[PDB]
């Protein structure tokens, strides 16, 4: 059991688009003195269920109803954002992060959760430097999102499935290996057209294997896109870009992250 009184505010961590986020101590048993991230909600940004157990998805520990509000207690993730940490660099360092991402993402998909706008701020590191996906339940509206990371079917307000998120996954991958985004204009609107129309040019400094994976991920038609079938990331995991990845050691957090916080 829990209520707001069970938790003492230490500091506000941020006040983003998808809510206000406090660091808290639990003072109640059994997890006395354990730090969490609290997030106060309810009373643009709607919600959907969450009880997710995955090494690369944020755990909801508690969630309770008090004064016509909804509090959510979650892993306190000390590592910060993935992108921040890189901005302080190998293809082998990225492949670790993309392997872990793929496993968690694929887990959200099997539960029916789909990001649409999956962006770098949704991917936090923990103390050890393993990734944790956040902010997957939500849903801004008046659907709004960050256009750079959106698949074509999504930009076009057509239907979408989990394939949308492997497009985004390619964008993240591309952004990591290059420091640039694959489609960007001066405007949200010019960016949208490049996503629909521009045939992406492969940077010729990427491995032949990374370019293989990016061409596979960047299919305007979801049905041609890698991961698009119902076994999802089974297709992706088998790609030669991840030859060096023992997917079972990875899930068990037995592979040393390349950067230590
Ligand atoms: N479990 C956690 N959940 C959310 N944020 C956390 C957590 N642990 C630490 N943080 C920190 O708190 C910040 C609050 O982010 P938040 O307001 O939830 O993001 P957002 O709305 O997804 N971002 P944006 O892209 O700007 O719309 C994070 O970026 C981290 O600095």
């Amino acid at each position: 059991k829990a209520d707001p009184s069970h938790f003492e505010l230490l500091k506000v961590l941020g006040q983003g688009s998808f809510g206000k986020v406090f660091l808290v101590r639990k003072v109640t048993r059994p997890d006395s003195g354990h730090l969490y991230a609290m997030k106060v909600l309810k009373k643009m940004e709607r919600d959907i269920l969450a009880d997710v157990n995955h090494p690369f998805v944020v755990k909801l520990h508690y969630a309770f109803q008090t004064e016509g509000k909804l509090y959510l207690i979650l892993d306190f993730l000390r590592g910060g954002d993935l992108f921040t940490r890189l901005s302080k660099f190998t293809e082998e360092d990225v492949k670790f992060y993309l392997a872990e991402l793929a496993l968690g993402l694929d887990h959200l998909h099997s539960l029916g959760i789909i990001y649409r706008d999956l962006k770098p701020e949704n991917i936090l590191l923990d103390e050890e430097g393993h990734i944790k996906l956040t902010d997957f339940g939500l849903s801004k509206e008046a659907f709004c999102g960050t256009v750079e990371y959106m698949a074509p079917e999504v930009v076009n307000r057509q239907g979408h499935s989990h394939s949308a998120d492997w497009w985004s996954y390619g964008v993240l991958m591309f952004e990591m290996l290059t420091g640039s985004l694959p489609f960007q204009g001066k405007d949200r609107k010019e960016t949208m057209t490049l996503i629909l129309k521009a045939k992406l040019g492969m940077p010729q400094f990427l491995s032949t294997e990374a370019q293989s994976l990016l061409r596979a991920l960047f299919k305007r038609n979801p049905a041609n896109r890698l991961g698009s079938g119902p076994d999802g990331a089974e297709e992706i995991k088998r790609h030669v870009f991840y030859s060096t990845i023992d997917w079972n050691k990875l899930y068990r957090r037995e592979i040393k992250p390349p950067f230590k916080p």
